[PDB]
């Protein structure tokens, strides 16, 4: 099963920023809280908005928090790039130990979806190489956020802003900076076309021959550049050098080399599964990383 | 459409270890009892006896760092009850219950008492959990949250050979026809869950998706033997009732949707989807899609 980590850690961080009709989800981490900008947003500023205008008018007591049943003080703000940041009176006591990171497309990571600062759900997510995600948001979980834990440290890496014409979000990581192309605003703007990450199928089959099933190998090898000439008409992304390197370990586990599980996966491309599963799937699975797998 | 895992915070706090002897396992800490699989007294086991023989010094339960000293130990079923010193003060608001074949819940998967990942499951129809289940998994519980409310409807005990999960609810009693005993014992044979497809379908109708459906309706009868002849869990009027917002809400009535279903199993996808997959899921609920 793909899993998602334990929130809690997440949940004790969880608040609801409201800025004159508009609320959102913020991050409330030591003595700030981290939310979009967007917040400060009005009906007829979506299309165009200037950011820089509409906070140089607001003060403090225009923005109330709320962390469950307690209205927080605000005593300042600032903006950093896409994410409104507000100091506020009280460290949070259930601070965890955390950072911010920036991920690439193809990670993983875990999204707490909450509704006006309550989490209602959890949910194990990818990176799409288009830079988004294939995300399930209630219609307030704007300012959800992502991340990993590890060793009991959270790492956040995501926090959502907006949905796309296709049905997929889009956001920033916590210093406010988008994932891809987009922006926060209102226009036209549409995901690239979406393609499958390889290096995570190649790690779920090696997952797959690991726990027994062997039923896809065949015992052809392929070229590299053989391999992505076939796999990008099927709208693989291209398997890099690195990607080769990085499966290795399980390669090594396996006895399996990389570029044999290629020709595996080229000839499941071509035949599909013929009523056939996995791990316990019937789809070639890209959302685990090869990091995820060793775990 | 993601199935989503209810927010684990409110059981984590719960999560302990229970070690008697060479045997380690996860338990829950409500108040002050810790619960968890009989099992942990074993080295076909007398469990009337091995408990008769054990004292209180017998068990070493730890709460992360803290050492839990056990003034107590009693067994409800296949649930050993351990009673110890303190209150767990993170405690939630909780009940126990017992859920049914196609009733969801969430897992919290948890290595020697630590938290580890939390998933969304079903109950199968033959009454075993298609899940995850690391080394050291066992004890660990699902639940449902509702309103603050913790329901724990489920502990783990044991992986069958098949891959599968088997446990109890939480006063010990079993879901299936398993012992906690090292018998042979398999899973039987398991269906699709059809009304958890059919307000799978409606979610996909309430998403734009429409293809599927058809002009056509069909009988509770006639789609029972298609249901038959698929593997699909047969449909009763509950069911229908039970769909029947989902109706209500899209215009589609459960025989229309049901002649869908007929349809799509007897013909296939045809290279199409329906909410971003190819297969039908059967792990949400008319409930889950409401909510
Ligand atoms: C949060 C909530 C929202 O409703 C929106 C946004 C955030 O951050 C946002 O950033 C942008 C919009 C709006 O422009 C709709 C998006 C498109 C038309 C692409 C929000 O609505």
């Amino acid at each position: 099963r793909k899993m998602a980590f334990p929130s809690g850690k997440v949940e004790g961080c969880m608040v609801q920023v409201t800025c004159g009709t508009t609320t959102l989800n913020g991050l409330w981490l030591d003595d700030v809280v981290y939310c979009p900008r967007h917040v400060i947003c009005t009906s007829e500023n979506m299309l165009n908005p200037n950011y820089e205008d509409l906070l140089i008018r607001k003060s403090n007591h225009n923005f109330l928090v709320q962390a469950g049943n307690v209205q927080l003080r605000v005593i300042g703000h600032s903006m950093q790039n896409c994410v409104l940041k507000l100091k506020v009176d009280t460290a949070n006591p259930k601070t965890p130990k955390y950072k911010f990171v920036r991920i690439q497309p193809g990670q993983t990571f875990s999204v707490l979806a909450c509704y006006n600062g309550s989490p209602s759900g959890v949910y194990q997510c990818a990176m799409r190489p288009n830079f988004t995600i294939k995300g399930s948001f209630l219609a307030g979980s704007c300012g959800s956020v992502g991340f990993n834990i590890d060793y009991d440290c959270v790492s956040f890496c995501y926090m959502h802003h907006m949905e796309l014409p296709t049905g997929v979000h889009a956001g920033t990581d916590l210093e406010g900076n988008f994932y891809g192309p987009f922006v926060d605003r209102q226009t036209a703007q549409a995901a690239g076309t979406d393609t499958t990450i390889t290096v995570n199928v190649l790690a779920w089959l090696y997952a797959a021959v690991i726990n027994g099933d062997r039923w896809f190998l065949n015992r052809f090898t392929t070229t590299l550049n053989d391999f992505n000439l076939v796999a990008m008409k099927y709208n693989y992304e291209p398997l890099t050098q690195d990607h080769v390197d990085i499966l290795g370990p399980l390669s090594a586990q396996t006895g399996i080399a990389v570029l044999d599980m290629c020709a595996s996966l080229k000839e499941l491309l071509q035949n599909g599964m013929n009523g056939r599963t996995i791990l316990g799937s019937a789809l070639l699975e890209d959302e685990f990383t090869p990091f995820d797998v060793v775990r």
